């Protein structure tokens, strides 16, 4: 009760906020792992399957709208499997939703000992080749063993380059284990063949550890059209995808990058584009190959920035970069000087605000796989300095993998969330949260969130400035590891310090269309207190990944109680598409956001 006491004293919530849990009625329950704001002030929760086996044996797949001012939320029909699907908005302001996965089986083995798929392939167009049960397979760069325990048909080879022939077999190290464990893709030699059938028969298989999947791409693509509220079946995919990234480039078209394919193999490198006005896919004419959500932002340039936060998969010394990307003619130049660079997978990105500065923070992360490292750190790249390297900024106080991070209107990044370990194995949820200032480079301890969020979590700001949070997929239930972790199906909203202070500049005007260089006019009666305004992309946030949220500062004027802003001209910059405008005053406490759609 003291505890309790403290944190719902008036200074500290005008220090630090409040937290509040919002527990649904069990009809409406579900596992969400991505969510959206939309412009209509609803949020878009997507489950899919929920990453839970009876689900997808099932076929049941789960979305919800849910509104935050009134509190009512609805079911919406679920067309496939979207758990690991990509999406961005569009120009139209539909959401753009493509990939996700086939029903996915539970792997039969000893839960003690490293495993999963070994992919085998038979570069020999003459023949097949059968691999009996027993055969070793040793990686060819981490040293390690796995054995078959079925045997496996490979087809022979076709001539087209030969192409080759593929047949996958369950293996498993011989002894139990997190020492035998592999955490990345390697080649892997199959130990007692020689000559002709050595040289034309190898193994790909992606990490081998004791959290044993396989997923399964699928390409169906669909847009979300938040007023009709479902989804509309657009053309597919040419590649599969489980976790794609998708993201928007300078012409207003969206790439799709990397994800798993029909077989569980990493996509090599093959991107695609989707045309909204023909609502059709395009490849893209050169490889360029990344790990699984990649994330990836459009610079003011028309160039993308890889910031080296990715969700896994792939090879340690391909795709894992940061730098400058350039889609048109596929020149890739890094961007040099990331801290701890052995720890990306499950880092956040955020570009700063304001987004006209081109600065990005990555956030935290943890080694590749499984691994038990973590990182504490920040690091920042400034795209304007005569040399981009990254330089690292505040430090947390714990390594953090999945840490939460979201864009406010008066320029804080509210950083919260996380855990020390993989899947907060070992109960290791760091219920923590920080406000990041990008103009003093400094982080300020706020109130501890209420409910621990490790992998399959997310953050999303809304229009009245609070903050809602979801999901968190714990490997274990307790802190000993021996019991199945059970899905996080309660939300939270953060209230954050600027709502626990004197009032708030009233706004009204919205919604209104504004170009890309034009003006338009709003009402605030508190209009000669305002200090800054931020047009604020609303989030699209799924496994650690939000490509969508930017903050862009705009130009304004006040006379008497009317604020003339203007929209900046770089398509690059301002996106097309629909945005919360806030004005925010010179206490820092910002207004009820409207809605802008820029064409």
């Amino acid at each position: 009760k003291y505890h309790q006491y403290k944190i719902n004293q008036p200074e500290y919530k005008a220090a630090n906020g409040k937290w509040e849990i919002i527990e649904f009625p069990e009809k409406y329950r579900q596992n969400t792992i991505h969510a959206a704001l939309l412009r209509t002030g609803k949020v878009l929760m997507v489950a899919g399957s929920g990453n839970n086996q009876d689900n997808s044996d099932d076929k049941q797949y789960d979305t919800r709208i849910w509104d935050p001012v009134k509190g009512t939320i609805k079911k919406v029909p679920t067309p496939s499997d979207l758990f690991c699907t990509g999406h961005t908005q569009l120009a139209n302001g539909n959401l753009l939703i493509a990939g996700g996965t086939k029903r996915y089986e539970k792997l039969k083995g000893d839960v003690t000992k490293a495993g999963g798929l070994m992919v085998v392939h038979n570069e020999n167009p003459d023949k097949p080749i059968t691999l009996p049960a027993g055969t070793k397979f040793t990686g060819k760069e981490n040293g390690k063993t796995f054995v078959s325990k079925d045997p496996v048909l490979v087809p022979r080879a076709e001539k087209v380059r030969n192409d080759p022939g593929l047949g996958r077999i369950y293996v498993e190290a011989q002894k139990s284990g997190s020492a035998y464990e592999t955490g990345t893709e390697d080649n892997y030699r199959v130990q007692g063949l020689s000559g002709a059938d050595a040289r034309n028969t190898y193994g790909i298989a992606q990490k081998l550890a004791l959290d044993k999947k396989d997923f399964q791409g699928i390409r169906d693509a669909f847009e979300f059209d938040p007023v009709a509220e479902k989804y509309i079946k657009v053309d597919p995919m040419h590649e599969a995808r489980a976790y794609p990234t998708l993201t928007t480039l300078g012409d207003g078209k969206i790439l799709s990058v990397s994800g798993l394919d029909d077989i569980g193999q990493l996509v090599p490198g093959k991107n695609e584009v989707y045309d909204p006005k023909t609502k059709a896919w395009t490849y893209t004419d050169k490889v360029r190959q990344f790990p699984t959500y990649p994330a990836l932002f459009l610079m003011q340039n028309g160039k993308i920035f890889y910031s080296g936060a990715n969700a896994g998969y792939g090879p340690d010394d391909v795709g894992r970069t940061p730098g400058v990307w350039d889609v048109e003619t596929n020149k890739f130049t890094k961007v040099p000087g990331m801290s701890d660079a052995n720890m990306l997978e499950t880092a956040n990105t955020v570009l700063l605000p304001p987004a006209q500065d081109e600065k990005y923070m990555v956030i935290g992360g943890g080694g590749v796989g499984e691994s038990k490292l973590s990182s504490e750190k920040t690091r920042i790249a400034d795209l304007k300095a005569d040399d981009p390297k990254f330089v690292d900024g505040p430090s947390l106080e714990k390594g953090t993998r999945y840490p939460q991070a979201s864009i406010l209107p008066d320029d804080s990044v509210l950083v919260s969330g996380g855990s020390q370990d993989y899947r907060g194995r070992g109960d290791s949820n760091i219920l923590q949260a920080r406000l990041y200032h990008p103009d003093t480079n400094e982080f300020e301890r706020v109130a501890d969130p209420l409910v621990g969020r490790n992998y399959h979590s997310g953050s999303i700001l809304l229009p009245d400035g609070r903050l809602m949070f979801f999901g968190s997929d714990s490997l274990y239930a307790d802190k000993a590891n021996t019991k199945p972790g059970k899905f996080e199906q309660r939300i939270e909203i953060y209230t954050p310090p600027y709502l626990y202070r004197d009032s708030r500049p009233d706004l009204s005007g919205g919604p209104q269309t504004i170009a890309r260089g034009g003006s338009g006019t709003f009402t605030s009666r508190a209009a000669s207190t305002v200090k800054k305004v931020r047009l604020i992309r609303p989030s699209a946030s799924t496994h650690v990944t939000d490509v969508d949220q930017r903050s862009i500062a705009l130009d304004f004027k006040a006379d008497g109680d009317k604020l003339t802003v203007t929209v900046p001209s770089g398509k690059n910059l301002v996106q097309s598409g629909w945005y919360m405008m806030f004005v925010t005053d010179g206490e820092g406490t910002p207004s009820k956001a409207e809605w802008v759609r820029v064409p």
